[PDB]
């Protein structure tokens, strides 16, 4: 039996992880000056509380838990949030978000496509290929300009058929940093509206971009004009909480009478998999969440954290405008998120790594979190010694 | 399109629930219950887990991406509790699950991505979440013969008969111990002999353990699987963390994929670390944490085993009581299969009929199949449970 089965190939991020003074600019984890991805205030204490306050360990609720589900999902849709057509589905991180959105979109439609970006998170496409489904890729990132090649996203999307999904980054795209605006993606709107394709947003990074609440912002406009849709969220980074696997899978739905089926759905999809999903990471969120008091404290740690970023972003970008006269590599300052693309060649980046000892993956995407004012100078010269 | 979606049926346990919950009547009892409950009708959270919790808490710094498959201390502590000094790691493939549930669907997955033409047999009966997820892949499910409900023992003659029909590649699946739902367990000589047909058909043993310790101990309870272990060159373990470490929510469990050899090893574990990856990333840290650290801490393994061995111990007499009642109320010892069963649950054999009727009449609620929960029994209860089944003529 098991000696037919045919060797996997490694993960793009996870592989570096395990063949990494070395710099480590690889898997999407934030780390401090100190090279240290902390637990946070907030969730310290609300773990301390839980300890405390619980006191059995029973089968919970199959779809999560109310509190979850519902602070869940005021914090992504805010005020947009029509529970009365809403299903909410507590998951295995968001990657489970995302599995279990596949899932529940197949069933609806045996004969669906997934329209996924240029480029985007790998394991998108694995997981569609171990499903066997179909992907269409779309024009997002222009080499060039390192922005988003909007008039080739929207004339790719145009051709969305009604029945197929569209899978969007709600924020901080990863792996490229560049992003849509506002305009933008009322614009993605009316394409979505015109060919009648149920988009699924991928929301991972809500704090990192812009603020919770902007973040969000393409998020709730999407919600607001299509009927349908799907969003995928994971509470491992904004949270850090990334080994708890935490996250939830929200379906908006037209009637009340379709949420009942999704739900109903969502439920069956998580009792086929793993049966209940894990109570502490969702615990902590609905803690946190729901304590005015922990909001307050996480809302102050995580706006440190995206200041932070985005002052190394430009310290980055300053330290190769000395190296340049003034050119080119003023994107880095532009990108929002925890990743940048560089343009480094295949090759380059090997060479960089085998060289330098700094570990980048293989698509020149950097994470920004990893590096600090003693770095950053190491990685400029490493880069301009690397050409191009 | 989400409209077009085929209306997916409520798990049933609510219905049963609910039906209880709306009951006006008193004195009501509820032994349709899965999770174990103590004197008081609480399920409590063992001393060595909420030891462990803490010192987690105390000493964890970060909580970072881990281990893909699950953290070693984990795996290992895992694996030596199941398969003792049988072990052999270099031919041991590993994997963290979501929960036992988790630990069984990989192992499906794992086994169809290795022979897609693969036939699943399962027992008759069985805990339907199996079915259920076979059903949903698309599997092909074959029964075999095993509750007696005569007797409400094993109908071993059956069940071998049945097997024999099974073809090399298929997949058979075994419940390690506490037969759920019936309670009729295999002897370790049936084991032996269940093992001289798997060898002889080709077909490989699914292992499923959801209750090591509930039985007669930890040590006796996973005697039947390494019997196989020694016995079958290639065998699949899901084992859960749930009910014996009392974390159900936590949802902890693992796979163990035991390979004719070291090249085979490498070939599996890097199945299911992918599978893993493809399904929900990392499996969650929290309770698999909890358990290596029980197992690994000396004071805190020596206090769950002895909380666990005052669970069984409590529960086995519970079933004495009961077996004795039944004893003086029928003049026969017709009903004493219930103190021979072992596990938590137990079939009476009762048909719907008395199932309702005993509902109706006594207001003691239990599963349709007539499997009852025997945590769910006390002083006050096993006299009114012991008249009921009585006066339906069970
Ligand atoms: C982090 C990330 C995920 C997965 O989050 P998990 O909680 O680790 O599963 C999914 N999509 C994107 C774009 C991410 O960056
Ligand atoms: C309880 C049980 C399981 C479930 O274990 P989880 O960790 O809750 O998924 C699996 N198999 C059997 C036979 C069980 O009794």
């Amino acid at each position: 039996m098991l000696g037919n089965l045919k060797p996997q190939a490694p993960d793009k991020i996870l592989a570096l992880m395990g063949e990494f003074g070395k710099i480590d600019l690889g898997v999407g984890v934030y780390k401090d000056a100190t090279g240290h991805t902390p637990i946070m205030r907030a969730v310290h204490a609300a773990e301390q509380r839980m300890l405390e306050t619980e006191t059995t360990k029973t089968y919970a609720g199959l779809s999560g838990e109310p509190e979850f589900q519902k602070a869940m999902g005021e914090l992504i849709l805010g005020d947009g949030l029509k529970s009365e057509t809403t299903a909410t589905l507590a998951t295995v991180g968001g990657t489970g978000a995302l599995r279990q959105a596949l899932e529940l979109a197949r069933m609806a439609n045996p004969d669906l496509r997934v329209f996924v970006s240029d480029p985007t998170w790998p394991n998108h496409v694995s997981i569609m290929n171990f499903m066997g489904l179909p992907v269409q890729t779309y024009r997002y990132f222009d080499a060039e300009t390192r922005g988003v090649d909007f008039e080739g996203m929207k004339a790719d999307l145009a051709a969305a058929k009604k029945g197929d999904m569209v899978l969007l980054h709600g924020c901080c795209h990863n792996p490229t940093g560049a992003n849509l605006t506002l305009d933008q993606w009322a614009e993605i709107a009316s394409i979505l509206e015109k060919t009648g394709a149920l988009p699924l947003i991928d929301l991972a990074y809500q704090g990192f971009g812009d603020g919770l609440e902007e973040d969000a912002a393409g998020t709730r406009l999407i919600a607001s004009r299509i009927p349908e849709v799907l969003i995928a969220a994971s509470c491992s980074k904004n949270f850090g909480i990334y080994r708890e696997r935490t996250g939830c899978l929200l379906a908006l739905c037209a009637d009340a009478a379709t949420r009942e089926l999704a739900q109903g759905a969502m439920a069956f999809l998580n009792r086929q998999t793993y049966s209940f999903p894990p109570f502490h990471g969702a615990k902590i969120v609905s803690t946190v969440l729901t304590t005015p008091e922990l909001r307050a404290d996480w809302m102050a740690e995580l706006e440190a954290v995206r200041s932070g970023m985005l002052r190394l972003r430009e310290q980055l970008a300053g330290e190769l405008r000395d190296l340049s006269g003034s050119d080119r590599f003023g994107f880095v300052a532009e990108h929002r998120g925890m990743f940048s693309r560089l343009g480094a060649t295949p090759e380059q980046v090997k060479r960089i790594k085998e060289e330098f000892g700094i570990y980048m993956v293989g698509d020149s995407r950097i994470n920004i979190a990893g590096l600090n004012d003693n770095t950053i100078p190491i990685l400029a010269r490493a880069i301009i010694e690397v050409g191009v």
